[PDB]
């Protein structure tokens, strides 16, 4: 896994890679002849003329080899974010409330750097150093080979992978209070709370240094044990012609300075190595729902019937505590199903489980007969199913490119038709640019009510046969209430729509109510029929009642 | 600054800096005994002798742990002490810095940018210093008087030019080029990876994917065109320092047949000079770490010196025997230093008496929360003056101000990542125990905090138990009671919430609101009927002002506002 993945990345950089070893070896055999005409120095100006040939040359073959291997170094560090971005978006949602978001960015950017850059080095080092090194160089070369290979001997015993395992823990924890404290500045600086938060990263902080200090005595313990290991193995080929024996350990001397300069960037290989095992760590996971397995239905045959069928459901997270128990609902095709319940009853759960963001632990979710199983996601959340949340997502591009995300192969005439089904193309058009207006932290900030207008209009191009309605209009003004409102209805018409509403008023005229506490369906039917039954939708409209003729 | 600043955090591991010197200094003295014993080397004679070089391997090898340890711990500690007045710094900075620099990079700059510089310190004087002791053996060896002068200047020539450059216009626009491109690309991930939700949900992944392909291959253009820069300079010194040897070669040799200098000094400097080529060499392939490190290591100097507009601390302080609780806003114009052209407040003038509730109404993009940011003093008015109990805000402590005389509610409330217990607590920082649990009972939050298996003790965000709205709300009331607060602004406190949260939440913020000053910025004008007197705003100047029935009567915007209202009142009926 850690070299097995590795070997794929530097495969096709390999060739150029080589380029770059001849090069190294080139530029070391300009340099041996060097100090040799610089000791034999019209005859004088030959001489100087040939010399300066020689630096020109020796110049571009270092030039050149450390450009292929600055090159070879960026190129494998593309893909390798390409396929770990690639890796990380499939990774399924209870993934990404395990991991923070900007842990995952770090371990995509910066640990990529820290392992390129260091790869960089080790080559760049390793290699020159290597060109500055019959019966005496089978006895060198054994004791090369030796540092190698006793560096691993050794590491069977302690690990030093521990240690920067359980400084990684420490950095990334640290990572989280400044990422709680700077994101939420405004929440801190309301109960001047700031030296409370300076004290809670600071004792982090220490923590921070106390795990990197072991390491730190780890990786200083290795490379002092390493002149030690080295200066034995001196003094064992000494012990295992006479003319060879005096020349070895001459040339061991000058052994002994090459692997000091590999020995120094011990603790970048300890760092580096470390880095990329976190970024082949993320790339191999597989997600337990998958992306593109399963099977399409046509518009045709699609209808848009729902059934939820002994639907019983708990969170990956907390699989002690169900969220939905013996949940039975069926949605007819064109109907509207209002749903209604206390906060915390699983409401948005049930949303998520039709958008197939998770699957039930017992029973079944069918669409037209066919299980959500057997279906494909990105044909099912891109095509059939059209989702509206309580807050809106705005990416930060322009107005007409948001709108856009709805389908990709979308023409321009599209969005606008869209636009105007939603009441949007009405504001839209009031602005100075218009549709070309960015939008987001960089661009221009919007209303709560043109925010919801823009999303209705996005979920519209896909042309959606089944429609969810979590609590479309939550946090809106009065006003902005009554419009946004409106454009949901007209969305609304010959479409399977799953309203989930916190006002009664909107609910009062749909195909029938589900009244929901403790993850049951409590109370259903129309509204004229929980009026008679006199339940808990009963009592719930009769408090509404008093609330309205109070305003009147 | 970047030097300025710099020398701060090195001067007090200097000490400890020192030591590390000698220490490397007597390592390498043992490795030129190493050769010098092993050849007087080559039964009980040897037994003696091989038993005296065993000691010396382990006295070079402890030299070497040891030299190595110091400058990890010089290294590490350097970095707590950048990283703890960095965030510091952070913390001090004005909103509008905040609104114009992400979460994410500020975090990376405080992480990332200071372990980038510290490594690459440890990395240039971890080789440096074994290099030059390479040096500093060979050149007090060989060497004499004149010969030590030519060596050592050979050795100042490529760090003149080494400093020079990494100041010039070249290598340093590269690297910026660099580090904006770095960022670009670390925002399309950001919004990809934090909204993942929204993109599943429209299906739109392979855009994404191609959003980030674009900025990833852009990425890679602007680090090649730095890598072909930083190549160039090691190449260029390789000339260089040859090119020296040969000019020393010439102006030495002309004092060498002048009876100057001997021929046995211009043949031991030769042999000297292929020694420094070797170690100058080593520091030479660490220059792509030079320049990363030096350009890292200026972000974090870059953020740390900053000087935000409004203080923290700065300011007087009114006696709770003095303080009545008289808010009052003076011909109060603002507009955003984002957006200096759009005029969002224009010629606010409006008096909250003490103890009194007065409630602000108006159209959304008005300047209602612009109005409460003002008087939490996130921002200053552009002209005109906002006071408490006729005293100015800006002669008024900042802190004293937001954590003890004005008690925010915001519409949407954030809780962090601790236990109930300690998120409340946060009002007041010397609290008791007894007093949070005093203050839940004010804000009727004792009776479900109880009700939980933990209970106080139970972790709440992320990893702990999601809440809902109304719950969460309740939580955020009692947490600004702790401090007792004598001004109270509530900011559209029951938006997002149930029809049977909205009830709760509302019995206890009236319960609170009794005996201080409350500004109520409600969506609902069923719930701001029984105020002090209503402000209607439009354009971001006060239109319409007084009682309930003072507005009915005046026939008005409030009176269009309460016809709109009635008439989705009969609607519910
Ligand atoms: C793949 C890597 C895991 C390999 C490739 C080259 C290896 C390095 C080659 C040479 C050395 C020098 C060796 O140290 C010595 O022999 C120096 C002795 C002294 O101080 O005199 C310690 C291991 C190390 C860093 C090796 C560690 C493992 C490396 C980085
Ligand atoms: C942490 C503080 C104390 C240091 C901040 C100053 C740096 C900007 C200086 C210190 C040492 C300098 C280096 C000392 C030696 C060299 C070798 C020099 O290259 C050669 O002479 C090698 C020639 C060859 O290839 O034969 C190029 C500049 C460089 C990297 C210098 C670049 C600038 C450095 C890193
Ligand atoms: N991501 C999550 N992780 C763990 N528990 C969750 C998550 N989302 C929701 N829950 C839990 O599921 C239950 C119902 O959630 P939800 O459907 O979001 O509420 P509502 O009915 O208000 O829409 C609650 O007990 C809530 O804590
Ligand atoms: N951080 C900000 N940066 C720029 N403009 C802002 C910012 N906050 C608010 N505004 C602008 O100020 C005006 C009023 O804002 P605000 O008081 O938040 O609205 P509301 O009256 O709905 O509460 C709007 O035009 C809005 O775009
Ligand atoms: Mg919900
Ligand atoms: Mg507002």
């Amino acid at each position: 896994f850690n070299w097995k993945l590795f070997w794929q990345f530097l495969h096709p950089h390999l060739l150029v890679l080589g380029v770059a070893v001849v090069l190294a070896l080139g530029a070391a055999l300009v340099n041996v002849q060097i100090p040799l005409l610089l000791g034999q120095l019209t005859e004088s100006q030959n001489l100087s003329t040939h010399l300066l040939i020689l630096y020109g040359v020796q110049g571009l073959l270092t030039f050149g080899y450390l450009v292929l291997l600055s090159h070879v170094g960026e190129r494998m560090a593309v893909d390798m974010r390409r396929a770990l971005f690639s890796s990380l978006l499939r990774q399924d949602i209870t993934f990404f409330d395990a991991n923070k978001t900007g842990q995952l960015v770090s371990r995509l950017t910066t640990d990529v750097q820290e392992f390129k850059s260091s790869f960089k080095l080790v080559i760049s080092q390793g290699l020159r150093s290597c060109t500055q090194v019959l019966s005496t160089r089978l006895t060198l070369l054994l004791m090369v080979a030796t540092p190698a290979l006793m560096g691993v001997g050794t590491l069977m015993g302690s690990g030093l992978r521990k240690l920067s395992r359980q400084c990684q823990e420490q950095i990334a924890r640290a990572m989280g209070v400044a990422d709680e404290a700077l994101g939420n500045v405004r929440t801190v600086r309301a109960f001047a709370m700031e030296q409370r938060e300076e004290e809670r990263y600071g004792a982090e902080l220490e923590a921070c240094r106390c795990r990197a200090e072991e390491l730190g005595r780890g990786i200083a313990l290795f490379q002092g044990l390493s002149n030690i290991a080295f200066n034995c193995m001196v003094l064992g080929t000494l012990f295992i012609t006479g003319g060879d024996l005096m020349s070895f350990l001459v040339a061991s001397q000058t052994v002994q300075r090459s692997m000091a300069n590999l020995s120094v960037l011990f603790g970048q290989v300890v760092r580096g190595l470390s880095a990329g095992a976190r970024v082949f760590e993320y790339m191999a996971l597989n997600p337990c729902i998958p992306l593109s397995g399963g099977c399409c239905v046509p518009k045709e045959q699609l209808r848009g019937s729902v059934t939820f069928q002994n639907v019983c459901f708990s969170y990956p997270c907390r699989p002690g505590f169900e969220v939905l128990k013996d949940f039975t609902l069926t949605l007819p095709p064109g109907k509207i199903v209002a749903l209604v319940g206390q906060s915390g009853g699983g409401k948005t759960t049930v949303a998520s489980l039709l958008e197939r963001f998770y699957d039930p632990t017992a029973g079944v979710v069918m669409l037209d007969g066919r299980d959500l199983r057997t279906l494909d996601p990105s044909w099912l959340r891109g095509q059939v199913v059209g989702f509206i949340s309580q807050e809106p997502v705005l990416f930060g591009t322009t107005i007409m490119e948001n709108i856009r995300f709805g389908k990709l192969e979308a023409s321009d005439e599209e969005v606008y038709t869209a636009a105007r089904e939603a009441n949007a193309h009405e504001f839209i058009t009031s602005f100075p640019e218009g549709y070309n207006t960015v939008v987001g932290e960089r661009g221009t900030t919007l209303s709560g009510g043109q925010k919801q207008r823009l999303a209705i209009a996005r979920a519209l191009i896909k042309q959606p046969t089944v429609l969810i309605l979590d609590e479309a209009t939550s946090a809106l003004d009065a006003e902005s209430e009554r419009v946004v409102q409106e454009a949901l209805d007209r969305a609304s018409a010959g479409r399977t729509v799953l309203v989930i509403a916190h006002r009664l008023s909107t609910v009062r005229g749909a195909h029938c109510i589900v009244v929901m506490a403790d993850g049951r369906v409590w109370e259903a039917g129309t509204h004229e029929e929980l009026l008679k039954k006199g339940g808990l939708y009963a009592e719930l409209i009769r408090r509404q009642a008093l609330d309205a003729a109070e305003n009147l």
